[PDB]
């Protein structure tokens, strides 16, 4: 897109305030930004606030978001469905054009981790350009287990293919599969879906310590076999709802947009890999490392 | 196939009827019929009754089915392989040759949404042809959730390669992806899957209702990520079987030949996209719609 | 490999021994041995105690695993990672070089059917050259329909590609896919993956028995659409763990890695096809044979 040559926008904060017991306001970006994908491979990315996933949202079970996206792309329509919500798609998820801002307001009545992307036609090139990510719903009352867990991360598992190329995109195999991390506290790490940070900088735990990930698989196109190398999951919540619980599963399979909440623990120090098991697309970067130390 | 050059056999109704409180009869044919599969795209399909999928069964647990398959294919062999019943495959799944009928019975002792399809070999060939469909099974305890439901519909997903073409069955991409609908009530719709019949007539309902879709994901090939954008669904009940029970999913994943109950609320006006989320696939056809008005 | 030409090394039984009531020794060798993978194909495949699938392991919930890994790969180190055990995977998923062994400790404390395979980096490489196989952890208290259960065997599912080629491994579709069994007791077959032996030597049973199958999709790529062909799955065991039960589904969604336990009426004489449903991929080779008589 002759509009797009030369062009990389500063990545902007995500904007959030809560303005009631059961009301947030959440004012994001869509914007086109430079995102190093694989080392020496920039890909210029269709992005939520410039990051690709997107940044985390957070919101409570019940609250209504009051959502604004402000459309900083010279020249293409973008739009916001986040599956957590209860909307009309032609009504609310609507396009904003270039230079311009759309509020739209909805609500969150179900707790879990859900994908949000653009929704844009044709979704496909919206999606497989960057423009996807998660929110989390928090449970009103919380998980069975939520006393047993020591540390919590959020991963995310995209696809990379042939830039802006449809053909591929519909047609062909993705050339990187990837995990990215997203903070949930002040000191945890913010990544963009890549083949090597989260191999080069893992996350980091305790010996003894039951981990909680957030999970979501966001595509565009794939299946994920979730996999935490050298233990096995103590429990699952598919796509985080509090009653769709598994025990004991060495893998978890996500649908394309599918997220779960899964917990284990490690009991060794070590370098544990996490893997989605469809080993090619590990090979092709979807290889994430958890760094367990005696501190 | 020289004998199907310039065959196009008409359609023909689906012939059921009861026989007793646990017993019914079902009459189909194999027939070859150019179906219109994408706007301008031609395919002569190997299909029961002239429809692919084929014509919707509904049964209840319990019950007994005498089965006919009247072959009018002047020179393939075809069968019927129903997934809701416990049979002999090697005895009562067997060839009925051209110009021939042959009679089957076996019971459906199982509630769910249910694949059938053609069982000669090779089977991916028949199946990628047209020869499949779905078949419903009642439970005598209907589901826990059926007060809550104000509408039903059926949907199935399956995809279309290049014509009677077994190198591209094995190892390519598919060429479409598509959803059909098949009528439970007077005045539903009863499509063929193809890429815009369910845009162009998207499924209708009103503001509030909660809906049932019946979906199964005929194949051949591919897994299913179903959606339904705009919702959450409140009650998953997968292959159909009540035990079965997930709440709060944003997705579905089906196998192929895999079956759920969905339960989703529309809290607002406006066109729902229902999607399979795999993106490439939804691009290539498989996305249906459903409009919901204040009436 | 120019060390690998010409070789093909005999297979070597697995050598277990139980040592305390929570206690087991386990050696296996990594080796290079020709397997018939299809008529008239030889794969100069990667394995543990020249089998592909491995040979299965069965512990009991709880034990203690002492296993040792004797490498007679000439030129290729080779490692062990059982999905069963709590481990560090940087000090006991490590390499065994050529003509050395090494041993390693770590509890068994989940009951399943899990995926065991070479964890030797590019671990693709070494999944999709035959280095996998499965581990049977049984519970410590059964499953609750094991009363009902009057036949097993073990079934694993898994792809080949061309010879040794990482570009195909990664980006190409399987050549093959194929089911092999494994003995749980005397006199029950124990074969490689290859797309014939089930067929030619089917698995077998009398009228009116339930069968319990535990299956594995050990991939390394693909995902699995488990299903017997004239019956509907009784129970369903997600990864084996009896905490994780589903009722009458008609097909089991894998991931790779994934396992199940599943069970079954065989309610007439005949031959059954076990297949996954993932069309494709059973014209490829995935389909075995349960054939059933009155005796
Ligand atoms: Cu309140
Ligand atoms: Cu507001
Ligand atoms: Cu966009
Ligand atoms: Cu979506
Ligand atoms: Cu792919
Ligand atoms: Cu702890
Ligand atoms: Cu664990
Ligand atoms: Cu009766
Ligand atoms: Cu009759
Ligand atoms: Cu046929
Ligand atoms: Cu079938
Ligand atoms: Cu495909
Ligand atoms: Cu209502
Ligand atoms: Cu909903
Ligand atoms: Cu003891
Ligand atoms: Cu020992
Ligand atoms: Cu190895
Ligand atoms: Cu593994
Ligand atoms: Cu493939
Ligand atoms: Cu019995
Ligand atoms: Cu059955």
């Amino acid at each position: 897109i002759a509009a797009h040559k030369g062009v990389n926008q500063a990545p902007v904060p995500l904007k959030m305030e809560r303005v009631g017991p059961h009301d947030v306001h959440i004012e994001m970006t869509a914007q086109i930004t430079d995102i190093e994908i694989d080392k020496g491979k920039i890909y210029k990315a269709w992005t939520f606030n410039g990051q690709a996933p997107g940044p985390l949202v957070v919101v409570n079970e019940g609250d209504t978001i009051h959502f604004t996206l402000k459309n900083m792309d010279p020249v293409v329509p973008h739009s916001m469905d986040f599956h957590a919500v209860h909307a009309s798609p032609s009504k609310d998820f609507i396009d904003v054009m270039p230079n311009k801002s759309g509020t739209f307001t909805y609500p969150a009545n179900k707790p879990g981790v859900f994908m949000y992307h653009c929704g844009t036609k044709p979704v496909l090139q919206h999606i497989a350009n960057g423009m996807h990510g998660v929110i989390i719903v928090k449970p009103k009352n919380g998980y069975p287990t939520d006393k047993e867990v020591d540390r919590e991360y959020v991963l995310i598992q995209n696809e990379w293919y042939k830039y802006n190329d449809m053909n591929d995109f519909q047609n062909g195999v993705p050339s990187y599969v990837v995990f990215s991390s997203k903070a949930l506290k002040p000191g945890d790490p913010n990544t963009n879906g890549d083949t090597f940070t989260l191999k080069e900088k893992p996350l980091l735990a305790k010996v003894g310590e039951k981990i909680r990930l957030y999970i979501n698989n966001v595509g565009p196109n794939e299946v994920s076999s979730f996999h935490v190398v050298g233990t096995v999951f103590d429990d699952v919540y598919l796509d985080g709802n509090p009653n769709n619980h598994l025990q004991g599963m060495q893998t978890v399979m996500l649908p394309a947009s599918g997220g779960a909440v899964v917990e284990f623990t490690v009991t060794r120090p070590g370098t544990y890999p996490i893997v989605t098991h469809q080993f090619n697309h590990a090979q092709k970067g979807a290889v994430a490392m958890l760094k367990v130390t005696e501190t």
